[PDB]
C-alpha cells in the first residue's frame, strides 16, 4: 500500500510556505512516514520530489553521518556482511532497519536548519 | 478503517484557526474519534499531527493524571493483569477500554484552559 500520486501532492502543497526542518514540515513528514510505513527507496523519491538537490545533498551528508553512527555502533537488526542499510531497509522482511531508516532519516532533515 | 492522509490533512486543515480547548477544535476532535473509533495508537499520532510538542506533553500530563484516577477509582473492563490502560486499548478486543480511554483523551483536551 505504497503512497499515490495525490498523497504526494497534498504533501507537498500543504507545506509548500513553510521551511525544511520546521515545526509544520516535520509534523506533516513524520506523519507521512510513520502512516505509510516506505522504505528507503520511496524516501528518496519523497525528497527529491519535495526538496531542490541543494537540501537533498544535505541531508544525504547529514544521514550518511547519522547511519554511520548508528550501525558503526552495532544494532541489534543489523548485520554487516549482507549490505548497505539502504539495502537491507528495502527488505520487506527486515522492519527493524526499516524503522531505523525513517527515524534516522527524519531527524537528518531536522537537523538542517 | 483507519483513516488515511486525507482525513487526517482535512482535520488539521480545519483545526487550523482555532486553538485547543475552543470550541470548534473540541467539535472536530470529538466528531473525528466518535466515527474513526481510533485506538491509543492513532489517537497519538492525531495529536502528533495537530499542535506542537509542549501542547501534546501538556495533554499527556492531564491524560495521566484522569488515566490513573481512573484505574484508582476502577474502569469496567480493566483487568492490569495484563498491561496499562495505555496497552490495553490496542487490542481490537477491548473496545471498552478503548472508548474510555477516547473520552479520557477529549477530556484532558478540553481541560487545558
Amino acid at each position: 500500500r505504497p503512497w499515490q500520486m495525490k498523497d504526494l501532492q497534498a504533501i507537498k502543497q500543504e507545506v509548500s510556505q513553510a521551511a525544511p526542518g520546521s515545526p509544520q514540515f516535520m509534523q506533516t513528514i513524520r506523519l507521512a512516514v510513520q502512516q505509510f510505513d516506505p522504505t528507503a527507496k520511496d524516501l528518496q523519491d519523497l525528497l527529491q520530489y519535495l526538496c531542490s538537490s541543494l537540501v537533498a545533498s544535505l541531508h544525504h551528508q547529514q544521514l550518511d553521518s547519522l547511519i554511520s553512527e548508528a550501525e558503526t555502533r552495532g544494532i541489534t537488526g543489523y548485520n554487516p556482511l549482507a549490505g548497505p542499510l539502504r539495502v537491507q531497509a528495502n527488505n520487506p522482511q527486515q522492519q527493524g532497519l526499516r524503522r531505523e531508516y525513517q527515524q534516522l532519516w527524519l531527524a537528518a532533515f531536522a537537523a538542517l536548519p
